[PDB]
């Protein structure tokens, strides 16, 4: 089997991706952020508290002749950004682009903090990193992908995200008319339970490339690129008047300049980041101060290549025995 579906940015900056998700029987048609850095699919649903719920489309599970109730199995997980969500599960059926994946694990929220309440665009999130990751107590659950991957054509998903326009999450095949030249394959970790790799290095726009490794891990739930300070620190330098703020919370920078690109290594491959990818706008309405799209790891703990890195490419997730990253331009 295969699957294909769009994938929507929620605004005009690409903050995130929504993609159409099949929840139940009737479906009922949800807006998923599909992030390859957890490993939970949950929703806002019925359950919610109702303070915490604001145009959020919801599953029902009672409207839903599948579910069913998975009794004494709880969820509570907290991300990289401070937001987080809990509750209790259903198994039901979900399907993502005419694939059809039977018992998923659906975690149904009863609270979620606030940045997820006041984005009104996303209605939850379908984890695609390993299933050690899956925060379901007692009995830790499956994600879609790995549910689904011993009826895929192949055992691999893409991403292709777009630059201010909508892209595709494909399951079980790769379009080869969505990339230009050749794939190149990286080895991964997945002792972290991430999609963790090593790139080969970097360059700053027209400078000469620094071979160096940088581990990181791929992330679509990640908006933006983090990198080692040293670097970060090497790219806003070519950037006139740009600063770090500790006050603003990262790099700005004017928004009259005109930004270089970036690239970064996949083994003897290279993937450019255009300069105007990096612009991430006013940190204000109507400030001349922009936000920029590349900012210092240095307090996270792992470097994270985000969407900003990411829709440069077109993204292999291959979930073989051995799983592998790919990245082609586009
Ligand atoms: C020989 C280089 N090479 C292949 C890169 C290519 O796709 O051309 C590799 O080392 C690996 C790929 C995947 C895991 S290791």
């Amino acid at each position: 089997s295969t699957g294909s579906a769009t994938t929507t940015p929620i605004d005009s900056l690409d903050d995130a991706y929504i993609t159409p998700v099949q929840i139940g029987t009737p479906a009922q048609t949800l807006n998923l952020d599909f992030d390859t850095g957890s490993s939970d699919l949950w929703v806002f649903s019925s359950e919610t508290t109702a303070s915490e719920v604001d145009g959020q489309t919801i599953y029902t599970p009672s409207k839903s002749t599948t579910a069913k109730l998975l009794s004494g199995a709880t969820w509570s997980i907290s991300y990289g950004d401070g937001s987080s969500s809990s509750g209790d599960v259903y198994t039901d059926t979900v399907s993502v682009g005419g694939l059809t994946v039977t018992g998923q694990a659906v975690e149904s929220a009863k609270k979620v903090s606030s940045s997820f309440t006041e984005d009104s665009t996303i209605d939850g999130l379908l984890g695609l990193a390993f299933s050690t990751l899956n925060t379901v107590s007692p009995t830790q659950q499956k994600t879609f992908f790995d549910n689904a991957k011993a009826s895929l054509d192949s055992p691999v998903f893409t991403a292709d995200l777009g630059y201010h326009a909508p892209g595709t999450y494909n399951f079980g095949f790769i379009d080869t008319t969505a990339y230009t030249g050749s794939i190149t394959y990286t080895a991964v970790s997945t002792k972290q339970g991430f999609w963790e790799w090593t790139s080969t290095g970097y360059a700053v726009g027209s400078g000469t490339f620094k071979s160096t490794s940088i581990d990181g891990i791929a992330d679509t739930g990640t908006t933006l690129l983090y990198l080692p300070a040293t670097v970060v620190s090497a790219y806003w330098a070519q950037v006139s008047g740009a600063k770090s703020s500790s006050s603003v919370g990262g790099y700005v920078f004017p928004c009259s300049a005109t930004l270089p690109s970036f690239t970064f290594g996949v083994g003897s491959a290279r993937i450019v980041i255009p300069g105007d990818y990096i612009d991430f706008g006013p940190i204000s309405t109507g400030s001349s101060s922009c936000f920029g799209g590349i900012q210092s790891s240095a307090g996270i703990g792992i470097n994270i290549f985000g969407d900003v890195a990411l829709k440069a490419a077109f993204v292999v997730f291959n979930g073989a025995t051995t799983p592998t990253l790919g990245f082609a331009s586009k």
